[PDB]
């Protein structure tokens, strides 16, 4: 169905596909697309609306299977500083 498109000439388009799931609560977000752009702090406040915790005791780790890849503990760190790679999983934790 087409060989060949154009692009929709969009412009920003930063962005990756990741999952992220909650301990402390069943409520799951799966193919979630967030701009590399976005802080650490943002990050933390668009999961806190969304898991309802507070973001003040809600930590956030990255995972990729066995191994954990790191811990965002520089809030002044970009999200694509971590997650530079698609197909990663993050884990809220809420406590």
């Amino acid at each position: 169905m087409g060989h060949h498109h154009h692009h929709h000439s969009h412009g920003k388009s930063d962005f990756i596909k990741v999952n992220v799931s909650n301990s402390h609560n069943d409520a799951v977000a799966f193919e979630v697309k967030l701009a590399k752009d976005l802080t650490v702090a943002q990050l933390k406040t668009k999961l806190e609306i969304l898991t309802g915790g507070c973001a003040g005791t809600m930590k956030v780790q990255v995972f990729k299977g066995d191994t954990c890849v790191s811990t965002m503990d520089n809030n002044d760190a970009q999200l694509g500083y971590y997650a530079n790679s698609d197909g990663l999983r993050l884990h809220v934790v809420d406590s």
